[PDB]
Parts: structure tokens; C-alpha cells; sequence
């Protein structure tokens, strides 16, 4: 059977945990209908049975057939290529967009400065995104349906929402509809809500990394 290693809740073990690359395999799975055991492994304290086999103490890990599997697009790549159906696969002309949201995002997170311009460069990816979204047709990036894109996707939207209106009290501007639009769509996708971490879990999460010693 499938199993994945994922996360686990910061100060809640025994709670889904934060981590978006986890989330993106898990949205995978879900959205090829699979059944899975699911392993949540707490990163301060992480068992030794779990260092045997993915022997960074990185996470998401998927055991499938034989052997243990890490790094997400592999894992999702692996799924796709084994259980064809539904399709996930995204044209390759759009595969890369929103590819640099979580990182302006996480930089912005994290800035003491306010004018190191770490928000302009987020403002920039959410406008390029804003500008693929009005110009092609949806409700996802690559047409009807969800593909694999949008899941790896929405988990770091996720966080940017999540985080930047906890710490910051920041909200994508109502300049970017569609960008709304996609993230209320992505939000209440069927999988989304069967594999979201609660808010709680991306503030314990993030708490430790927002401004550390």
C-alpha cells in the first residue's frame, strides 16, 4: 500500500503539520483518488524507523511499491506516471508559473527592514501571476480542470495568506481579483480541504522562523 511521511503539527504531534511540500503529495494522492497510510512525523523528535529511510529527516517521503521515495516533484512525477488517470500533468508552457511566490513570499515574511523592498518583489510575482490568470482561460492555470501546478501551488498560497495576515497583517491587494479568485478556488477545492493544515499549525510553524536568534 501507499504511505507518506509528512509533518507534524509544531506543538500539536499529532495534528497535519505545516509543510507545503507535503501538502502539494498529499493533494497528488487525493486527487487520484488513492488510499494511503499517513505517517506524522514530528521534526524536533523524529523516529529513528523514519531516519532508516529517508536518511536526511526530510519530508514528504512516499513509500511506493518497494521503495521510499523522497523529494515532491519526484514523488508526484512517480504518481503520475503510475496512476495516469485522472491527468495532472500541466503544459509545460505554464508549469513554472507562480514559481516564485513562496520565495519573495517567505522573504517579506521575515523582513525587518520595510525598505529593503522584499514586498515589491512579491507585489511583482502576484502581478505576473495576476497577468497569466486574466489572459488565459480557467478556472485553473491550465484551463478547467486542476493540474499539477495548481497543487503545488496552492499549498504556498496558502501560507502567504495565512502568515502574512497573521504576522503582518497584509492581504494580497483587491488589485489582483483573479489572483482572489484563483485562491478562493483553490481553497475550496474538494482535496484542498481534506489536506489543509489549520491556521493554528501555519502560525506554530512559522513562529520559531518569523525573526529568530
Amino acid at each position: 500500500a501507499l504511505e507518506i511521511c509528512v509533518k507534524a503539527a509544531v506543538g500539536a504531534p499529532d495534528h497535519l503539520g505545516d509543510c507545503p511540500f507535503s501538502q502539494r503529495a498529499l493533494l497528488t494522492l487525493e486527487e487520484k483518488s488513492l488510499t494511503y497510510k499517513i505517517h506524522l512525523i514530528n521534526l524536533s523528535d523524529k523516529p529513528q524507523w523514519f531516519l532508516d529511510i529517508s536518511p536526511q529527516g526530510k519530508v514528504p517521503v512516499l513509500k511506493i511499491d518497494d521503495k521510499w521515495v523522497t523529494d515532491s516533484d519526484v514523488i508526484v512525477g512517480i504518481l503520475e506516471e503510475k496512476y495516469p488517470d485522472p491527468p495532472l500533468k500541466t503544459p509545460a508552457e505554464f508549469a513554472s508559473v507562480g514559481s516564485n511566490i513562496f520565495g519573495t513570499f517567505g522573504t517579506f515574511l521575515k523582513s525587518k527592514d520595510s525598505n529593503d523592498g522584499s514586498e515589491h518583489a512579491l507585489l511583482v510575482e502576484l502581478e505576473a501571476l495576476e497577468n497569466h490568470l486574466k489572459s488565459h482561460d480557467g478556472p485553473f492555470i491550465a484551463g478547467e480542470r486542476v493540474s499539477a501546478v495548481d497543487l503545488s501551488l496552492a499549498p504556498k498560497l496558502y501560507h502567504l495568506q495565512v502568515a502574512l495576515g497573521h504576522f503582518k497583517s497584509w492581504s494580497v491587494p483587491e488589485s489582483f481579483p483573479h489572483v482572489h479568485n484563483y485562491m478562493k478556488t483553490l481553497f475550496s477545492l474538494d482535496s484542498f480541504e481534506k489536506t489543509k493544515t489549520e491556521e493554528k499549525y501555519v502560525i506554530s510553524g512559522w513562529a520559531p522562523k518569523v525573526n529568530p536568534v
